[PDB]
Parts: C-alpha cells; structure tokens; sequence
C-alpha cells in the first residue's frame, strides 16, 4: 500500500514549447494536471500527496491555489504549504494561514504544496530550532538523534514518503525532500507534467507494488 | 574536468547475494566476486580522471568484517596512489580495527591519485545528525549563534564536504532507492540505476554511466 506519494512536477515549460505556445499556456495545463492527480490520489486512498512545483513565481503559483481552497475543503482535503513563505507578501501569508486553518481538521487526503521549499532548507530550519533549544539550555548537544531531528523537519506527523515520482525526464532530486526520502522508491518518467495522467500515476504505483 | 564531466561518483553496490543465488552458490562467493568488482571499479575510476569515488556496500539479500577485508587491500591501494578514507560511525568498532583504520588513513593521506571513500556503518541521516551535534556543541560553548546557522555552515560539517560535490550516484542490482546512503550530498546529483548485479558491473558499464552523465549534463 503506497501511503504517501511525492511528485516533482517538471516539464510544463518544455510542454509549452512543444505545443508551439508561450510558457503561460504550459502553467495552465500543469494546473489541470494538478487537479487530476489530486483527484486520483483522493480516489485511491492515498493518505498524503506532496507536490513540488519545479521547472527545469512561487508566490503566484500559491496565489493560483487560493481559488481551489473551497473545493478542496468540500472534498475533506487537509491543505498544507511547506517551504519558506516568511518573505511572501503579508497578505498572501495571511491567506495561506487561513486556508490551512480552514482545512486543518479534514481527515481525507493531506495535500502538501511545497512553495519556495528546498530539502537542505528544511533540514537547516529544523537544525536552527534544535540550536535555539541548546542555547536556552533546554537540550544537550548529545541528546540530539535521528528521531529528534525527524520531529523538527517537514511532514513528521504524516506517513513516511513511500514513492517519489519525477516527470519531465531528469534523473535528479533537485533539492526536493532529502531527509524524508531515505527509503522511498524513486520513479522517473519522461512524460511531461501536463501529460501525466491517471494511467501514468498507476504505472508509478505498480513500480512501488513490484518492489 | 575530464570529458565525462564527473569529479565524484558514488556507488550503491547491490546484487552480490542475487548473483551468488543465480550461480547456485552461497553468499560468500557473491562477496568475493563483489570484491573483484570493487578492484576493477577503483582501477577504472583512477584511470579515468575521477577525483573521488565513494562506495556503499549494501546487500538487498558484518559491516566490521567488510572493513577487516579492506585492511588487506590497503597496501595495494597505497601502491596505486589512492587516498583511502572510511566514512561512517566506526566508534563502536573493535579497538584494534579503529587503530587499523586510523593508520591506513594516515598512511595514504599524502596520496595524489583517486580519493576512495568507503562507507562502513554509514547512513545519510546519521551523517546529518553528527554534523548537527558538532554545531550544537559550538552553540553550547557560546561560539556559535543559532541564527548564524545556514546551509553553507551545515555543509561544512557533513562527510566529504572538502571534496568535489557528488555529480553521479550509480546503484546496481535493480532497486530504485537511496536506502539511506548519502542524502544531504545528493541534492543535485544525477541518479543512474542499472539492473546489472554488482559482481557483473564492469568497465563498459562504468563508462556507460559516465557517458550518460556527460550526455545528460
Ligand atoms: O496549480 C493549480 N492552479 C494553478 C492555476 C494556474 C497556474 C498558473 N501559473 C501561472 C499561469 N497559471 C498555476 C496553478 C492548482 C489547481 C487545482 C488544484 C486542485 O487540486 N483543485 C482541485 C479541486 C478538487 C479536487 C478534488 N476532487 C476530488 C478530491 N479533490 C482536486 C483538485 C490545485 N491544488 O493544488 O489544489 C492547484
Ligand atoms: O571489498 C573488498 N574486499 C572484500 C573482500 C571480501 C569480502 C568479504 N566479505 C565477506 C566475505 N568476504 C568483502 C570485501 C575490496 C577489494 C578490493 C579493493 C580495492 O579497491 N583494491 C584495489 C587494489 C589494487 C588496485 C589497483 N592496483 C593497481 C591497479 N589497480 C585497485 C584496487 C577494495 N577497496 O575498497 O578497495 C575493497
């Protein structure tokens, strides 16, 4: 059973170019593909879906999400934004906080949207926290272990990441999740993100089920 | 940079158990064939301009015996101008073994050819945590402020930070996963998975991985 899937959603700009259209067109097709993947995961009992918007700008991508919130809530989706939003404009930060709190109680799919996220950043923010605790004398350097750092990195309340999918044909993690992908299956496909569809997602889930 | 572009390659060497099973042999024959394949890869990397090779002995099918085995290769590595380092938590290793590791490292530290890093009782999470503990000690002595901690600083405290970043990770044996080998250090690395079992992975396979990295960037 695959409980938590993460996807690096690459290929929207390459897709636009192949279609003979401006980069913007590729965003809008990428957004359709977001909806389809979120629906498919919610329909197939996946617990958590973590989406990294990446292209081989982040504010705006989050803005575009703002109008989907009412629909996600109605579908019992818990929405979280992961990543360093602390320099986003304060109006956007308030909307993120409002959407997360609206849905925080939902018990269906948890959808994590990584915004201005980096795996090294995620670890460093958790290390900064431990460092504050040591300085305040609340923690001995030496009590620090994997389990404790794990509690200070993103998504520690969710099932571990079982499967990472990257569309778009590159074979890297690109500083998406690092700590959390120690034991995840890595599935790379040349399909571009706007084309990735239910059969492609099932293909990735077979890879997991075979292993 | 060599034409392939790769300064540091890391290899998850899986498949030795499977290879021995396919032949009707016990696991020890797979380990001896896997050792032949290490010598061959080390020789290939050294002849191909690679700066650093990092090897993670892993079977999908103890750690301390692997490192005893390596102790018998140290003279030969030295003779081939290889600089040898062990990465991993060896602090609970047999006291004799820890002294043999130290001396093999000191013996070859002057070498100018390939740098070979052998992971022994290594895990990517462990490596991040030991880096974090060195930082927390500096905070507890009043030398470091929590707010001065950034990526660059934590980078300076994980294994291999003084070598070229890892450009390419090869995993043999058919599984598509990192299995808690390098994690901080592979943020930008090319990942190359091949179904070839470790004992069968030969120069043409290694050339093929390098040229796939060169072609993909
Ligand atoms: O990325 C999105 N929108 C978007 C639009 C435009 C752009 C854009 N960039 C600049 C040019 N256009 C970017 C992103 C997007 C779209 C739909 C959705 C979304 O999931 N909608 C949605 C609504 C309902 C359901 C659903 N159905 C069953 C259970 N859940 C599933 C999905 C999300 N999302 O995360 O939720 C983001
Ligand atoms: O893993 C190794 N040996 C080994 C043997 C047995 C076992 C074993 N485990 C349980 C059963 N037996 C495990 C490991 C091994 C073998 C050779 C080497 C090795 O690289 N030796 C070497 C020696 C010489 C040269 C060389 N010299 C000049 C041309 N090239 C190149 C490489 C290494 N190594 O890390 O360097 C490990």
């Amino acid at each position: 059973g695959c409980r938590h899937v993460a996807i690096i959603m690459d290929g929207n700009g390459r897709w636009a170019k192949k279609q003979g259209k401006i980069r913007a067109f590729g965003h809008k097709a990428g957004a359709k593909s977001v909806r389809r993947a979120v629906s498919f995961a919610a329909n197939n009992g996946i617990e958590a879906l973590t989406l990294y918007a990446f292209s081989s700008l982040m504010e705006l991508f989050v803005w575009a999400l703002d109008s989907e919130v009412k629909s996600l809530h109605r579908h019992n989706v818990r929405l979280r934004i992961i990543g360093d939003t602390s320099r986003f404009n304060s109006r956007l930060q308030e909307r993120i906080r409002k959407s997360e709190a609206l849905t925080a109680g939902n018990t269906g799919l948890t959808l994590n949207i990584a915004a201005n996220y980096g795996g090294r950043w995620d670890i460093v923010q958790g290390v900064r926290q431990l460092a504050e605790k040591v300085q305040q004398g609340n923690l001995q350097p030496d009590q620090i272990d994997e389990e404790m750092l794990n509690q200070h990195v993103c998504m520690h309340e969710l099932a571990p990441v079982d499967l990472v999918i990257r569309t778009g044909g590159e074979h890297r993690i690109s500083n998406f999740l690092l700590w959390q992908i120690a034991y995840a299956e890595l599935y790379f496909t040349d399909v571009l993100w706007p084309d990735f569809d239910e059969q492609d997602f099932e293909g990735a889930l077979n890879a997991f089920a075979n292993r």
